């Protein structure tokens, strides 16, 4: 995970 943020953004929008 070269940027632990994208997955959180997806998670929030879900
Ligand atoms: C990075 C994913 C953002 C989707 C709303």
């Amino acid at each position: 995970r070269a940027g632990p943020l994208q997955w959180l953004a997806e998670k929030y929008q879900g």
